[PDB]
Order: C-alpha cells, then sequence, then structure tokens
C-alpha cells in the first residue's frame, strides 16, 4: 500500500515520503510525461512502470509483509499481486537511497508543464 510504501522510504532513506518524495520532478507521486528529471525520478518512472506491470493489482490500497534480514528488505510472502507489489516497492525504496546523493530540492513540487512526451517503460 501507499502508506507501507512510505514507510518503507522513510526507512530507508531518512527522509518522508510526503513531502521528499511526493511531489518530486516529473515521475514520482504523479506520473505520466516528460524526461525523468534526474536519477531519483527516474526510481519514481520505473515503479510506475513496475506498477504499470500489475493492471489487476491495486499497489496504493493492497498491504504486503516484509521484514528486515541484517538492512536488506526480504518480502513475504502474500497473495500474488501483494509479493508483485512489495518487490516494486522495494526496489523503489532501494533505487531512493542509492541516489540521494543526487537528490535535489529544486525538483519538490515540480509544475507539470516542464514535464512533456512519451517515455516508454
Ligand atoms: C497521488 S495519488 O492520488 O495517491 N495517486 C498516485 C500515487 C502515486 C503516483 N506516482 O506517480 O508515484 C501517482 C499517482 O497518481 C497518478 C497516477 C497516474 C497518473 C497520474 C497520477
Amino acid at each position: 500500500s501507499l502508506l507501507e510504501f512510505g514507510k518503507m522510504i522513510l526507512e530507508e532513506t531518512g527522509k518522508l515520503a510526503i513531502p521528499s518524495y511526493s511531489s518530486y520532478g516529473c515521475y514520482c507521486g504523479w506520473g505520466g510525461k516528460g524526461t525523468p528529471k534526474d536519477a531519483t525520478d527516474r526510481c519514481c518512472f520505473v515503479h510506475d512502470c513496475c506498477y504499470g506491470n500489475l493492471p489487476d493489482c491495486n499497489p496504493k490500497s493492497d498491504r504486503y509483509k516484509y521484514k528486515r534480514v541484517n538492512g536488506a528488505i526480504v518480502c513475504e510472502k502474500g497473495t500474488s499481486c501483494e509479493n508483485r507489489i512489495c518487490e516494486c516497492d522495494k526496489a523503489a525504496a532501494i533505487c531512493f537511497r542509492q541516489n540521494l546523493n543526487t537528490y535535489s530540492k529544486k525538483y519538490m513540487l515540480y509544475p507539470d508543464f516542464l514535464c512533456k512526451g512519451e517515455l516508454k517503460c
């Protein structure tokens, strides 16, 4: 679920999902057009694609379980949708951590009109 993803993001990064990742660049918190602005935004692009892989799942609301094994995220077995959603979220959280070095506050509340053009998953 979105709330679980937000907790995972905070755990990974030390940033609150709202506001740090809820309105960032062209793809975080809202897709779905434009060239991603930076690596963090590309995490969101890929995460959006990852959810897009799951048209019959409901990633905003469906809850999954996960644990930590020495810092590592391990998605625990739920329904097929839950497992796949968890894997999408895990990847994005790791991606955000891997790109914290280049996170730029200037991309918070990035305006829509600067995000133009289709980029295929
Ligand atoms: C913000 S919301 O109402 O909870 N919906 C939603 C949540 C996350 C994302 N996103 O891009 O990560 C995008 C979201 O919304 C959109 C999905 C597709 C296209 C436009 C917006």
